[PDB]
């Protein structure tokens, strides 16, 4: 009957859809429905298994695994980014400590420069006063000589 | 008939596959096809729902949600990495500003050191010439005493 | 017969499930099973295709593509994080080089300051001994005048 054929094709089609959802292994029964509604009972080979989009795992297993991958890949990258930010936080503190130390060096350099200028000025006055005193003495001697 | 059985199994198999694709809820009709081709009409419990890979959501819903997760997880991490790179860019500018300021401190220190050394050489000369003059005066006095 | 109906619904149901797994295009035969078990043979429009969860791609194609997306998104972010860490490593070395240079500036400044201080103490001794010698000469002259 025609109803025998429709029922046979439907069962084999339902079977094959089930294997796409729940997977298949090497040796497991697989049906090939020919364009003329012909059912061919075949036992899947290592070829059919290895050369399948999901390699006989089925949509459920693949989606369960992909969900695991997505979740692990987020945990993995979040830890890497938290590690990078930790490194950035330490560099920031060390750069602020360097700038604070540089500001103090600059303060100490200004004090040494000003003490230098003040010393230079004080030596000049003493040199001028000393010159004036030695010149005066020389004059008192040059005058006391000629008599 | 045997065709009655094949058609019944095919419908129930097609039905279940549909529920794996489109999902099921607590109370919704579920068929269990026994290894002897026996169909058992039941009503999915809260147990069947809670203890299912996708918890009665179906492959379509789960894949639509997983696509949302993948896309949001990329937007979330791209913003975190753009934030980290923004910090790195600010640290680079500040570190280049510190190095430029350190180079100027070094230049300022060199000039203070040169000014100090020049002053040191100038005072030594002055000190020497002063010693010479005072020594000469003392001699003119030590000689003028001897009479 | 009732078995004719069950077989025709099963085939159409198995057919649609297959299209949900393997996809459908505009023009491709689609069956709509009415709640009264009525099969309606139609042709999928551009509307049915554009307004479908996966736009007629099917669960297999969508899951294969999503797997590609997940994998590329990890390669893309791992390279961005390796790039950020590369910058962090170069900032660390440059900050350690700045701190080493700042420590040497401090050492050089400490030495200029101590040389300034020693010089300052040496001129004070010289100035004091010079004042004394001049005061003595002035006394020998102030006394030798009084006769
Ligand atoms: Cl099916």
């Amino acid at each position: 009957d025609d109803v025998k054929k429709i029922a046979t094709v439907a069962l084999a089609a339902a079977y094959n859809n089930g294997q796409e959802i729940n997977g298949f292994k090497a040796g497991e029964t697989i049906y090939d429905i020919d364009e003329d509604g012909t059912i061919t009972k075949k036992d899947a080979t290592a070829a059919d298994v290895e050369a399948d989009d999901f390699k006989g795992l089925g949509l459920k297993k693949v989606v369960t695994n992909l969900t695991k991958t997505v979740n692990e890949n987020k945990q993995n990258v979040d830890a890497k980014v938290k590690a990078a930010e930790s490194e950035i936080e330490k560099l920031t503190t060390k750069l602020a400590d360097t700038d604070a130390a540089l500001a103090d060096t600059d303060a100490a350099l200004d004090a040494t420069t000003n003490a230098l200028n003040k010393l230079g000025e004080n030596i000049t006055t003493f040199a001028e006063e000393t010159k004036t005193n030695i010149v005066k003495i020389d004059e008192k001697l040059e005058a006391a000589s000629k008599h």
